[PDB]
C-alpha cells in the first residue's frame, strides 16, 4: 500500500491512467491551460485531488462568485485552489479506515505550493470545507463570509503556505500516520499506507 501526490497541468493532461481520469471531476470553464492539479493516487486509483488557477487568469473567485467578492483586493501574483476532492470510499478501501487523506492533501497543497512560488492560497469554500479547514488546525483566513442563497455561506480564504504551515501539517500528518517524519517533508509526495 501507497500513497501518491503529485501535480500535472492541464498540458498533460495506461489503463490505470483513465480510470484516474474516469474518477475525476468533470471539467468546467476554468480547465485548460495554465490549470494545474494535484491528484492523490492509491494503487492506481484516484482518492483524492484539487485544482490550482493562477489568479489573473479567469477563475472562481474573478467570475463565477464575482457579485460576491468584487470587493476584495487580490495580489497580481497567485493562485486559488478548487475543486477539493476526496473520495471518502475509495480512500477506506485503499488507504484503511481513519486514514487522514483530508490532511494529507491540505499538506500536498503547501508543498506543492512552496514548489511553485506562492506563500498562501486563494479559495473559496462552503460551510461544512470551512469547518474542516478549521478543525485540520491549518491557520487558514477568512478574507469574507458571503451569502451564496439565503443560508448558504461561502467563505474566500486564503492558506497559509510557510514553513510554518509546512510542519504544522506535517507533524499533523505524521503523528496522526506514523509514517516517516521525511516523507512529510518533500513534493512530489509519498507516503507508506
Amino acid at each position: 500500500h501507497m500513497l501518491e501526490l503529485f501535480d500535472v497541468s492541464y498540458e498533460e493532461l495506461r489503463l490505470g491512467w483513465e480510470v484516474i481520469c474516469s474518477q475525476g471531476m468533470e471539467s468546467d470553464e476554468f480547465d485548460g491551460p495554465g490549470t494545474r492539479y494535484i491528484l492523490g493516487i492509491c494503487e492506481g486509483q484516484l482518492v483524492c485531488s484539487v485544482r490550482f488557477t493562477s489568479l489573473d487568469r479567469p477563475n472562481m473567485i474573478t467570475h463565477t462568485f464575482q457579485h460576491c467578492f468584487s470587493d476584495v483586493t487580490l495580489p497580481a501574483y497567485g493562485t486559488e485552489s478548487s475543486r477539493f476532492f476526496v473520495d471518502k470510499a475509495r480512500a477506506r478501501a485503499l488507504l484503511g479506515e481513519h486514514y487522514p487523506i483530508s490532511q494529507v492533501l491540505f499538506l500536498a497543497m503547501v508543498n506543492w505550493a512552496q514548489n511553485n512560488a506562492y506563500g498562501n492560497i486563494y479559495t473559496i469554500v462552503s460551510r461544512a470545507m470551512l469547518k474542516i479547514l478549521t478543525r485540520s488546525g491549518w491557520q487558514i483566513k477568512v478574507i469574507k463570509e458571503a451569502f451564496l442563497t439565503e443560508k448558504e455561506r461561502i467563505y474566500l480564504l486564503t492558506l497559509p503556505a510557510g514553513q510554518d504551515d509546512k510542519q504544522q501539517l506535517g507533524g499533523d500528518v505524521v503523528s496522526r500516520t506514523g509514517c516517516p517524519p521525511v516523507a512529510v517533508t518533500t513534493w512530489p509526495l509519498t507516503l507508506p499506507v
